[PDB]
């Protein structure tokens, strides 16, 4: 089985017990690590963050510790303009700039590969994205000749029908990567007005036009449109997603007002990190969905839809269940990764949650 997490470099600014640098990281609990994000400027890749090239490094040495873990670095995510990718893949010129840019940032900073973040193709650009992963590849293929182990490409993939209609040709690009992160923790959001669960597994029962919305119909429709099983990845969250109530009601429809409150340490409205919902569960009455399998827990006039340790471990359940390569966390800094949030002592719960489903069988 493959674990691949994610790392973010905006972790490293968050106030006292938010801060995380890669040196937090346990070398063995994941197969593969990625760092998110990188930048492309001058139609190449580069750094991002100030400190990205020490940053990179303090990551790359975790390697000395197990030799055998996998990093790769993503180009993208949401801070890169869609519009900024189509541009680069949809011309020759750009996108040959950009491809032959690749191998030597990465062999500098001692990555194992490229995780492509294209969030998120329009309907023209579907050919363009298509191009471009197998392009990427034939010049990781080229670059092997000169003898370093071949450089991994990845990709990280929408799970909503629309999203994956609109903008990837499957069948095509899954010939050339090595894996695909499915994002199957985005199917609810505040732009909905009422509460709800952005990653079950399964369809609610009690309301239905969207039985789209929901981990196994995405896991289906990839494997449906030709995503081999050995290369798809399914996305479990270790943030939860939070909504201001705009009534007493906390249960299905629940009307809200606008996202949650913001966290105490991870700063954003609307998303919580699994620590700061440990916290938050203090005085909180918890929910499951028994259909969705998920929980959710309300305070105040807060409600938070999350992943607990039994949440991912039946997920990871289900995707050995069917044959799946893995699975994908994000993110490791939105884990418990101090370990003395949520009454266990045990740093990244719900990784480690995973990695033993994942193991064991
Ligand atoms: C990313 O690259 C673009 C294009 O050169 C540049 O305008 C922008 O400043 C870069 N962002 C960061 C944070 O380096």
């Amino acid at each position: 089985y493959k674990l691949i997490c994610y790392y973010t470099s905006w972790s490293q600014y968050r106030e006292g017990d938010g801060s995380c640098f890669p040196d937090a990281i346990d070398p063995f609990l994941c197969t593969h690590v990625i760092y998110s994000f990188a930048n492309i400027s001058n139609n190449e890749i580069d750094t991002w963050e100030w400190n990205d090239v020490t940053l990179y490094d303090t990551l790359n040495t975790l390697k000395n510790r197990n030799p055998k873990l996998k990093t790769l670095l993503s180009v993208g995510g949401w801070n890169f303009g869609s519009q900024r990718f189509s541009k680069i893949a949809s011309k020759t010129q750009s996108r040959r700039t950009f491809i032959k840019s690749v191998p030597p940032f990465l062999r500098t900073h001692g990555f194992d590969g490229l995780d492509l973040a294209w969030l998120y193709p329009g309907w023209r650009d579907k050919r363009h994205l298509t191009t471009l992963v197998k392009e990427m590849k034939a010049e990781f293929v080229r670059e092997a000749q000169a003898g370093t182990e071949q450089l991994l490409l990845s990709a990280a993939v929408p799970a909503g029908k629309i999203a994956i209609d609109r903008g990837y040709d499957i069948a095509q690009i899954s010939r050339h990567l090595d894996f695909i992160s499915l994002l199957t923790y985005d199917f609810h959001g505040a732009w909905r007005q009422t509460v709800g669960h952005h990653s079950p597994l399964f369809r609610g029962q009690e309301d239905a036009s969207s039985r789209f919305s929901n981990a196994d119909y995405a896991v289906s429709y990839m494997l449906r449109l030709g995503a081999p099983a050995n290369k798809l990845v399914m996305g479990i969250p270790t943030f939860g997603k939070s909504y201001t109530l705009a009534s007493s009601k906390t249960d299905v429809g629940a009307p809200i007002s606008g996202p949650g409150i913001p966290g105490q340490f991870t700063k954003e409205k609307g998303i919580l990190a699994y620590y700061e919902i440990c916290d938050f569960l203090h005085g909180a009455t918890t929910h499951r969905f028994r259909d969705q399998q998920v929980p959710y827990a309300t305070k105040g006039n807060q409600w938070v839809a999350y992943d607990d340790q039994e949440s991912v471990k039946n997920k990871a359940r289900y995707l050995k269940n069917r044959q799946l390569a893995g699975a994908m966390v994000w993110a490791l800094d939105l884990d418990d990764f101090r370990g003395t949030f949520c009454g266990q002592n045990l740093a990244f719960p719900l990784t480690n949650a995973i990695k033993d489903v994942l193991a064991g069988v």
